[PDB]
C-alpha cells in the first residue's frame, strides 16, 4: 500500500516562511487523503498497486479505462506531495553545476525567477507550478489538478523530469496569505530545497 | 464597471453553518479581486464593459482572442460569486413548483440531493456545482474554476440557467472544514436559499 511518508523535518522547520499550522494539516489531511483514494482505487490492480507511485504516474495510459482519472487524480497527488516535502528545506542555496545550467538556459538566475513567478501565478485554480528538465534543457510549466510533468503531454500539457515543484492550490497558502498567491510564491524562494534539486539534476541531466 | 455587490444578509447570518470569518472574507477579498481583475481587462473594451456579468459570460466567443481567457476567469468568477450569494439564506423550505420539478426530473428530492452531492464531491480540483435548467429539464452540472453553464457546454463542459449553486473552490470551505468538502457539503443543505432558487425557476420555466 501506499503510505504517508513522515516528513524530513519538523512541522515548524520552514518558519518564518511557512507556516507550521499548514504544513501538519497540509501533511496529515491534504496528502493522506490521496493516499487512502489511491490506495481504494489500486486494490483490485495488483499487478499496479506495489509500483512505487513515481512509476505509476508513468503508465497511466496502461490502466483499465474506469481507473484512469481516479489515479491521475490520486495517484498524482501522493507523487507531487512526496516531491513537494522532499523538496523544501531551509539552509540551502542555488549553486554549482543547477545554478550554471539555469543560467545556461534561461539567461540568468533572475531570469528564472521571474518566469517561475510568473508560471505559478498564472495557474489558475488549483496547480503546481515546476522546473524540469526536457531533453537536457531546464524549463518552467504548470500543471493543473494533482497532474505532473511525468505523466507526459497528452494527460498534463507538460512533459520533462521535475527537477523542483511548487504547490498553488489554495490549502497550502490559505492560513497564511489567504489570496495573496504572489507573497506566498516569493517566500518559497527562502524554502526550495536547492540541494535536492541539484541532486535530481545530476541524476537525470 | 463591476462592482462588488452589496450581500443580502450581515456576514454572521449563515451562522452556525458557513462561518462568518469566511463569508467576510470570500466576499472581500476574493470576490473583490475577480472585480478588479475583470474590470482591469474591460478598460478596453468600452462595447463590453457595459453588459451585466450574467450577459457578458454568455457572450464569451465574441471577445478579442487575447480577452477572452481573462474575462472567462474573472467575469466567470464575479457571476458565480453574485449568484452564490443571493443563492444563500437559513430557514427556506423547498416547496412549489420548483419541488415538484425536482421530484419530476430526479423521481424525488433524495435522489436530487444525492445527484448534487455526488457532483460537488466529485468536482477535483477548483469548481462549482450547479442544478440548471435545460429548456424543459432540471440536471445537476459541475464546472472546472470559475466556469458557469452560462457560458455554454464548448467553453464549459456544461449548459443550462443555473437555479442555484454550490462553490467548491478550497477558499470558501477551509477554514471551518479544511479537506472534508463532503462536511461542507451537507451543511450547504441548511443554506441553500429555496426562495431565491424558486423565483429563478418562476422566471425561466
Ligand atoms: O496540492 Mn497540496
Ligand atoms: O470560487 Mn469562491
Amino acid at each position: 500500500s501506499y503510505t504517508l511518508p513522515s516528513l524530513p523535518y519538523a512541522y515548524d522547520a520552514l518558519e518564518p516562511h511557512f507556516d507550521k499550522q499548514t504544513m501538519e494539516i497540509h501533511h496529515t489531511k491534504h496528502h493522506q487523503t490521496y493516499v487512502n483514494n489511491a490506495n481504494a482505487a489500486l486494490e483490485s490492480l495488483p499487478e499496479f498497486a506495489n509500483l512505487p507511485v513515481e512509476e505509476l504516474i508513468t503508465k497511466l495510459d496502461q490502466l483499465p479505462a474506469d481507473k484512469k482519472t481516479v489515479l491521475r487524480n490520486n495517484a498524482g497527488g501522493h507523487a507531487n506531495h512526496s516531491l513537494f516535502w522532499k523538496g523544501l528545506k531551509k539552509g540551502t542555496t542555488l549553486q554549482g553545476d543547477l545554478k550554471a545550467a539555469i543560467e545556461r538556459d534561461f539567461g540568468s538566475v533572475d531570469n528564472f525567477k521571474a518566469e517561475f513567478e510568473k508560471a505559478a501565478a498564472s495557474r489558475f485554480g488549483s496547480g503546481w507550478a515546476w522546473l524540469v528538465l526536457k531533453g537536457d534543457k531546464l524549463a518552467v510549466v504548470s500543471t493543473a489538478n494533482q497532474d505532473s510533468p511525468l505523466m507526459g503531454e497528452a494527460i498534463s500539457g507538460a512533459s520533462g523530469f521535475p527537477i523542483m515543484g511548487l504547490d498553488v492550490w489554495e490549502h497550502a497558502y490559505f492560513l497564511k496569505f489567504q489570496n495573496r498567491r504572489p507573497d506566498y510564491i516569493k517566500e518559497f524562494w527562502n524554502v526550495v530545497n536547492w540541494d535536492e534539486a541539484a541532486a535530481r539534476f545530476a541524476a537525470k541531466k
